[PDB]
């Protein structure tokens, strides 16, 4: 039946935004609800939540205006329609920083994180303690003798230093440096337990503290490891800044504990990214979805601009789009290629954040960037493609799966939420 056809669809379509609207809105509740899961990486999803949200709210209210000239002739449904076709260019943009967002978070290590609160020295320097240092944080002798101490740095340098030693120099002791930072845990009684039940990020900032302090140094903190490894972490927070560490150097401590607390690297991203990623998700649509509102209200208005079939009119909605999908691909095949490098070469477990944010992101580009690659340039059997409509409509739902309900930290808590309540 032609009739019956139409109206099936119709309600797998409403149904499916329906599903949408109420997970994105549960999920962005969640992700505000509990104090923890308040970072970058959640705050990135719940603009991407938006962007589905309010597309939800363009196909509620253009079904909700079919409700009492016609309704294609009006006003009220090209704002409608202009307004959904923001949503969809926020939706491609917004996963286009949940994917750079990914990217940069592959990037960044122990090595990134200590060439940020250790500097680099080009020439040797007698600092404050009456240490001898020189490239990142490479602490040499106590002994007040630069005679010495520049050929102590010739022994641990390989050729003669007069002083000045290279960029590269430099990253090969950095290098040195921090493997034997973690051989020095590895070879720690009360060192070893806490650090292989910590995560990658929180690994990082065990290894940070033993780079600054020392093996033996860190293995004092005996009533701060123990809570760590109970992952008991806002109670550690508290007592890390209890310490003698954390007066000596305010600014390194605060951002260690930082990501001790909350097991990200948010303690040292710059603010002004995020508010390059909010210019990009809400930004670069707006500045190809007006000018294309404005040619098809002067020079192509006809049933709220549906008939798209004249001229270039059409192209200036749909090549930007197609730049969001191509990059969007472009990052899905580099992701895959250092997740897979990473995991071989054990820096990475499939139980960290970067693995299963990768999860989720590598899936979502596939599943909302091949359509629009695959008819690139195709303007425009009849029952199969109408299944396109149902896919769009649980679009939102399946963001609401793989970015919430699914990940681990909220599932943390809900069940020490139900702990608090028992006890
Ligand atoms: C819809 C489905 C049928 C498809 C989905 C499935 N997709 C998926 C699963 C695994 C790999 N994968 C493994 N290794 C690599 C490699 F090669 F290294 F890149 C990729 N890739 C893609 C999925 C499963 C698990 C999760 C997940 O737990 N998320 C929560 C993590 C989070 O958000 O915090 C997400 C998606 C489930």
């Amino acid at each position: 039946s032609p009739e019956e056809q139409l109206l099936f669809l119709y309600i797998i379509y409403t149904v499916g935004y329906a599903l949408s609207f109420s997970a994105l809105v549960i999920a962005s509740a969640i992700l505000l609800g509990f104090r923890h899961l308040h970072c970058t990486r959640n705050y990135i999803h719940l603009n991407l939540f938006a962007s589905f949200i309010l597309r939800a709210l363009s196909v509620f209210f253009k079904d909700a205006a079919l409700k009492w000239l016609s309704y294609q002739d009006s006003l009220a449904c090209r704002l409608v329609f202009l307004l959904m076709q923001y949503c969809v260019a926020a939706n491609y943009y917004w996963l286009l920083v949940e994917g750079v967002y990914l990217y940069t978070l592959l990037a960044f290590n122990i090595f990134e994180m200590l060439r940020i609160d250790e500097g680099l020295r080009l020439k040797i320097y007698k600092d404050t303690e009456g240490y001898y240092t020189i490239g990142i944080g490479h602490l040499l002798t106590k002994s007040p003798s630069l005679n010495a101490a520049k050929s102590e740095l010739d022994k641990a340098i390989g050729r003669n230093t007069n002083g000045v030693i290279t960029k590269d120099e430099a990253e090969k002791l950095f290098n040195q440096d921090v493997d034997a930072a973690v051989r020095g845990i590895l070879r720690n009684a009360k060192l070893k337990p806490v650090y292989d039940s910590l995560d990658a990020v929180r690994r990082a900032a065990l290894i940070n503290m033993v780079f600054q302090m020392g093996e033996t140094g860190v293995a004092g903190f005996t009533n701060s490891l123990r809570m760590l490894q109970q992952k008991r972490w806002d109670e550690a927070a508290v007592n890390l800044a209890k310490s003698r560490w954390y007066n000596q150097t305010p600014n390194r401590a605060k951002r260690v504990i930082t990501t001790f607390r909350t097991g990200t690297w948010d303690a040292y991203s710059e603010q002004w990214i995020f508010r390059l990623y909010v210019a990009i998700g809400w930004g670069v649509p707006l500045l190809f979805v007006v000018p294309w509102g404005i040619v098809k209200y002067l020079y192509e208005d006809e049933g709220c601009w549906t008939r798209n079939s004249n001229m270039n009119y059409w192209l200036i909605i749909r090549l930007p789009i197609l730049f969001a999908c191509i990059v969007n691909f472009l990052i899905f095949v580099r992701v895959i290629c250092i997740v897979v490098s990473k995991l071989k070469a054990n820096l990475m477990c499939k139980t960290d954040i970067a693995f299963r944010l990768a999860k989720s992101t590598l899936t979502l580009i596939p599943l909302l960037c091949t359509h629009e690659v695959i008819f690139a340039f195709v303007m425009d059997r009849f029952i199969k493609l109408f299944t396109e409509l149902s896919f769009t409509s649980f679009q939102g739902l399946m963001v609401a799966i793989l970015y919430c309900f699914v990940n681990n930290e909220v599932q943390l808590e809900f069940r020490k939420s139900w702990e608090r309540w028992r006890l």
